[PDB]
């Protein structure tokens, strides 16, 4: 499957043994999703970034507030076997070829993350037709993933250690609500062909995780998150 | 840069708090060289593989006995500036363009890893033209490298702790040499464009390493080998 998502905090440091070097264990998110996608040929952009790239949208709806959110983004999949425990693929996806799932495209992903106008699931498709609001849980931005590494969302300013996120003032953490990731890239690639982008939430110590719902068609994800807070 | 290249050996295990799972930490290889290279549109393949298979070829020198080795392939590249020590940037990839070298191209790897018959590095160009040598150390074939992950040649079995490779026999540690690796991929995709390829060495507990050496072409890498251990 897919490497391991980690967050930025670190689990541990370890000497290597003989030398005078460390080496930091970073402590994975414990809630993630990775959802499979696929991008048709002739898919109008959902919106241009930089004059001249064109971006296409995720939205995530965090169900409760956490400490972290990380995003990453990998292309192309290939064939993937059998979807594992917090995998989604859409049904552009499933309906691709082997081969076509098989090309690669682009390498190099500039991503954002931006906040939009949604309090509960009903607002949700109504919300991501309009401005994102205008911290990195309203915007953030990283021009360059390559290499499998990630966007993150962070709280202001972080402590070393996880455990020490035991009490933080939750005023602090990064809210919940529905959040638009925009990917591109840079000429010659294009976003077009599959692809995987795993979210991972992180919570404070204690609290269990609750999994991010994701989706390409807003619609489609307000119906999910209605469903899911009957 | 890239990411941290890996050897098989487990540094620490660490309880992720409130679960029964572990993340294991990985030992990272202690002596790392990253050959950037350039494979020309229509260039003629160095081999072939699995019988119609257009495979290149990379050679290294591992000038001293170790207790693993591990060959990582990612590809395309992009831009990447200024190299560092650990950086080997050939003539091919300097002359490409940054267009050139941000085309992707392929994105799973048939990895092959064959000792030659060179005992010393004078022999290089001449075991270069002769066939493979007939354990790891001998013959190690990786199908499938996709998302980063490693080929590796280990020594026959190995200790979980990288620490009890203490003392170990050293009639089981992998040979000093000459190593051809060969690279291929599956269709839709094609070997062609910017890769580096990340070879990492791993030695026994208390052994300064030496860095491997690596080119494309045997009779330079002779000429650096050499140069290394007058």
């Amino acid at each position: 499957g897919l490497p391991s998502l980690k967050s930025s905090f670190v689990l541990s440091e370890d000497t290597i043994p003989g030398t005078n070097e460390t080496v930091k264990t970073l402590l994975p998110y414990g809630s993630v999703i990775n959802y499979y996608g696929y991008v048709k040929p002739g898919q109008a952009p959902d919106g241009l970034v930089d004059g001249n790239k064109k971006a296409y949208y995720l939205y995530v709806w965090i169900p409760a507030v956490i400490a972290e959110m990380g995003v990453r983004m990998i292309s192309p999949t290939g064939e993937i076997g059998e979807p594992g425990d917090g995998d989604l693929v859409s049904d552009a996806f499933k309906a691709a070829t082997p081969e076509e799932k098989s090309m690669p495209h682009w390498f190099d992903t500039w991503i954002r993350v931006e906040r939009m106008s949604a309090i509960m699931p009903d607002q949700i498709a109504k919300a991501a037709k309009a401005k994102p609001v205008q911290g990195d849980d309203t915007y953030k931005e990283e021009r360059h993933n390559k290499y499998n590494s990630l966007t993150r969302i962070k709280i202001p300013n972080p402590p070393k250690s996880f455990d020490d996120l035991k009490n933080i003032d939750t005023k602090k953490l990064l809210v919940r609500g529905l959040y638009r990731i925009s990917f591109t890239t840079y000429k010659p690639g294009e976003v077009k062909g599959s692809f995987v982008a795993s979210v991972g939430l992180l919570f404070p110590p204690g609290i269990p995780g609750v999994s991010p719902l994701i989706h390409s068609n807003p619609e489609e994800l307000q119906k999910q998150a209605i469903a899911a807070e009957e």
